[PDB]
């Protein structure tokens, strides 16, 4: 269950999630857009899912993409703040899961976000240990998909 | 015009928004649910729109409502953080506006949130002064509906 995946997050993992988010989460617009653009560059097959955002090749200049990217970072902000209370993390995760379930996004496709996250983390010098930590949080969402 | 509405957020308005948010935003789950139940309590005709959340009269015991309430508080957190930049405030406002436009929520019905906001603010000892400041921010979203 989602609760099982959440309840597994250990103190060391939560520590790595928090320390890396302190940095990346401090520039939500910059790092959020970078995440989305990286996803489109490495997984061109997903572009079709974001037709509402218009021309995503426009990057920062695209207001719809910018608004979406900033908002996405707050979803992660939400997750990070709920880490110490699995019950709350679970209810917020299931809420966002519905958003993607309605767009027919499978657990497998959602995991495509791990590659981009790893690259963004790297640009700030956060290594594999940190990428692995974020992979675990993403798995919580996957458990709901 | 969402842009003209955003221009209404003068230095004094932004200050009152930040000051009051420091207190209310500190307990997103509590004040978030308080906001929603007050809305359902004072405006029973809006309850129909929240069909997916199930039985809202259960309040805090309703996971879906709790997950929704917390997320809503993060939307407000988003707005507050974008106050310095009207271009970014506008693109995030329009993003959330789309979420409600699709739900057939008009500018007038969205305005019904002003009542609950004034009440939640009052219970924390923040008067009309702060309630009006928040009506200004809500007005920005209304301009995009
Ligand atoms: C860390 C990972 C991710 C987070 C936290 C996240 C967060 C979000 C948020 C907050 C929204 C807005 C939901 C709404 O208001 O309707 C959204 C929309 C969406 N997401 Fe994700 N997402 C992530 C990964 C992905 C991935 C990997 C895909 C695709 C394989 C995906 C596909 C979509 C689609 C299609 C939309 C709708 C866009 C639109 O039409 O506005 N998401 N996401
Ligand atoms: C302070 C003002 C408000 C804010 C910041 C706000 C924020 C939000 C957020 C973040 C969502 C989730 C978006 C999604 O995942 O699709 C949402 C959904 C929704 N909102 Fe609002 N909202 C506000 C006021 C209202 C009011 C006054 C109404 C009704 C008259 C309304 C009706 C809805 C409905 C029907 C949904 C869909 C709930 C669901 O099925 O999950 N909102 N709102």
């Amino acid at each position: 269950s989602v609760y099982d995946a959440a309840a597994q997050l250990t103190a060391d993992v939560k520590k790595d999630l928090r320390d890396s988010w302190k940095v990346i989460g401090s520039d939500k617009k910059g790092n959020g857009v970078a995440l989305m653009t990286t996803l489109f560059a490495d997984n061109q097959e997903t572009i079709g899912y974001f037709k509402r955002l218009g021309d995503v090749s426009q990057g920062m200049a695209n207001d719809k993409l910018r608004g979406h990217s900033i908002t996405l970072m707050y979803a992660l902000q939400n997750f990070i703040d709920q880490l110490d209370n699995p019950d709350d993390l679970v209810c917020v995760v299931e809420k966002f899961a519905v958003n993607h379930i309605t767009r027919k996004i499978s657990a497998a496709e959602f995991g495509k976000i791990n590659g981009p996250i790893k690259k963004v983390l790297a640009s700030k010098n956060f290594g594999d240990k940190y990428a692995n930590a974020w992979a675990k949080l993403v798995a919580v969402v996957q458990a709901a998909l």
